[PDB]
């Protein structure tokens, strides 16, 4: 059976604090007269229930491209030679950090899934990634564009089939990376949609390993993949929508998402999307709480969060003495939804600790 | 074991014959006053071994979108609009087409696997597809993006495993399609590697169905998926190059690609096939991604095949050109089509092992070992 082996992450160093995004927002995008939208984007902020974010795109960033910050300005090419050089930079560094842990050489691995909503080029983020990291040249390739939120739990529905299918000696290295380069966007009182992004968006990586049929001596599983089925909602194509466009990435968000969309690892697409769980569930406040604490200091990532979160869920389970990875429990699912609207549920099984 | 049960095609209905295509091509982007690049374009289509090809991109499509014929004018948006609705609808034509020869209901089918470089979106091309043909929401998709001519190749290792490792009731729909809107682009005398894409690339959809374990009442094996691996060339990366931007898409073709894969998948054949106990080149069946007519070539002159080894790669070159990701699955059908039709005594023109080529933008090289079904 399929398991996670490593888990490790890495975000832009530039952090953001909530506080004091309404401002800079504002400012960069030179739209400070823009006062009631100003208010409403405070509002925003403050119920978005996270505390910081790291974003690649700084306000040096947006002075070398200044049409990225210039709604309807023609900024696609800025965005584009950015984000295929910076993208696989930062799977990188969190695959690194994942192969260390895992303890073997890049030599053990037999297959690369990439995940990125956040830029497009041939070849591809897989590509470059192996280029960077010296990936050897067997090392098998598939690319996951523009999957949104779910991408990291599709990733581990494939893995879990490659994995189990090819045996003993199959290592599947999985890195997630988005960089909201791809879709900021200034401020307009008629795009709402656009807005809410604003607010909640953040840029991250994350890197896994997996693997069937372990080395005890040497590796040693996090969580197994007893399961994974992929799920597309009826009548909700327009609850999420990214229209990739000259000027960069138009992501509209519905305000009915969330009405429409054990451990538990849910995707951070907001609050409203987590307390939906907590209370359909009678969930204890302690089920949710790596999923809101991800949400908390990293805001929301698409493809990589619910990695963030697993990573956050088994090291808390070991710092406070936990019985198992998944918080002393044996059974648990991940959720990854996005575009669709389409939702990927995961079962998990801990390892005991 | 994992096996095709069945493989259909479409492509855009306009025909744009090779003899005609220099004159309609500077025409259309009113560039005829470049005379010595209009001749060594006329050049590049007289050696493509292409005959025909279908084309989304006609000249009132060109007229309805003007900056998609002018040299670097925006001209993405009007791109990206025209295939997120058209590159799903082609490939439903060809997917129809293949359930039908497969003979199970819609709701038989678990995932799906779409591939295509032609247009992005949010929600992509895959839930497009399972809207227009009203899937049921519970197939399972994959949407395999900007992958380019090796994507139909990677799409059969990937069913390969989810339908082995999940088993009798699996069954997997491919769909490949590609529209030339994405990266057709005016000429330029100082972007030549731009001008061959103009004398080789084409449109086209392909659709396959894939399970393991049989109902032998109602389902026959076409090719059984032996095994599947990828493989990346070093120190090759700028062979096949596609920047996407404002203007469209720059699909980039340095001059030693066919001479880099060509060599490359001799190697592979040699390294794959020798363990298995092929006694002689000419003893098993050949599809090769038609990436033009030099690859084809070095095949047959580094193995020394007879002449009906590469014949269906031929003759999808020259009846439809280099589709991309589709192609493959074009010889693959071309290939026990003809088998049939001709009384040949397997789907592999009566030989038992084959390969098919995929390969693209890495370069990266796609494997995938065949065994034929007996006819
Ligand atoms: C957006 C969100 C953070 C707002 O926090 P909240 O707990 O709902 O608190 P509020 O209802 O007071 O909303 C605060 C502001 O945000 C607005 N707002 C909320 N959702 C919005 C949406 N989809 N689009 C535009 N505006 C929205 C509200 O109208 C309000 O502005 P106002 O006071 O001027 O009217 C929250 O609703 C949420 O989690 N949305 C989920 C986002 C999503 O869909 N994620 C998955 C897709 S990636
Ligand atoms: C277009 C094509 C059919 C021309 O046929 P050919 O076998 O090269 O015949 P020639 O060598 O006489 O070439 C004719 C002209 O095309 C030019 N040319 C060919 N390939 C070129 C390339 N990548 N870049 C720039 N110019 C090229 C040659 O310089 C020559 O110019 P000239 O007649 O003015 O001297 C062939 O080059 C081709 O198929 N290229 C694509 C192969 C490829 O890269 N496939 C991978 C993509 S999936």
């Amino acid at each position: 059976q399929a398991a996670v082996l490593a888990i490790a992450t890495a975000n832009p160093p530039n952090i953001f604090y909530q506080a004091d995004y309404p401002d800079f927002y504002f400012r960069v995008t030179k739209s400070e007269h823009m006062t009631q939208l100003k208010d409403k984007f405070k509002r925003m902020c403050e119920k978005s229930m996270i505390r910081k974010r790291h974003m690649y795109l700084t306000e040096d960033v947006i002075k070398e491209n200044p049409n990225i910050g210039i709604l309807n300005a023609p900024s696609f090419n800025a965005r584009q030679e950015i984000m295929v050089e910076e993208v696989p930079k930062l799977g990188k560094e969190a695959a690194l950090k994942a192969i260390k842990e895992w303890g073997q050489p890049l030599s053990k691995l037999t297959h690369l899934i990439f995940c990125t909503s956040s830029g497009v080029n041939m070849p591809s983020a897989d590509y470059h990634l192996a280029k960077i990291m010296g990936l050897p040249p067997y090392v098998q390739r598939t690319m996951i564009y523009q999957q949104g939120c779910f991408a990291g739990a599709t990733a581990l529905r494939l893995a879990k089939d490659i994995a189990e299918n090819n045996g003993g000696h199959t290592r599947i290295l999985i890195v997630c990376v988005e960089l909201m380069v791809v879709c900021f966007q200034a401020p307009s009182d008629t795009y709402l949609d656009l807005l809410v992004g604003n607010a909640i968006f953040s840029d991250g990586a994350a890197a896994a390993i997996v693997g069937a049929d372990l080395d005890t001596t040497t590796e040693r599983p996090i969580f197994n993949i007893v399961s994974a089925n992929q799920t597309t909602i009826p009548d909700s194509e327009d609850g999420i929508v990214g229209h990739i466009r000259e000027m960069g990435m138009k992501y509209y968000l519905s305000r009915t998402v969330p009405q429409v969309i054990m451990f538990y690892i849910v995707h951070p697409g907001g609050p409203a999307v987590l307390r939906m769980m907590e209370e359909k569930l009678g969930l204890s406040k302690e089920r949710m709480r790596a999923s809101w604490h991800v949400l908390s200091e990293y805001g929301n990532m698409w493809g990589p969060s619910v990695l963030f979160i697993l990573d956050e869920m088994r090291n808390k389970s070991m710092e406070e003495g936990k019985s198992t990875t998944g918080e002393g429990l044996e059974w648990g699912v991940m959720f990854g939804f996005g575009p669709g609207l389409t939702v990927e549920t995961v079962v998990l099984r801990s390892v005991a600790i």
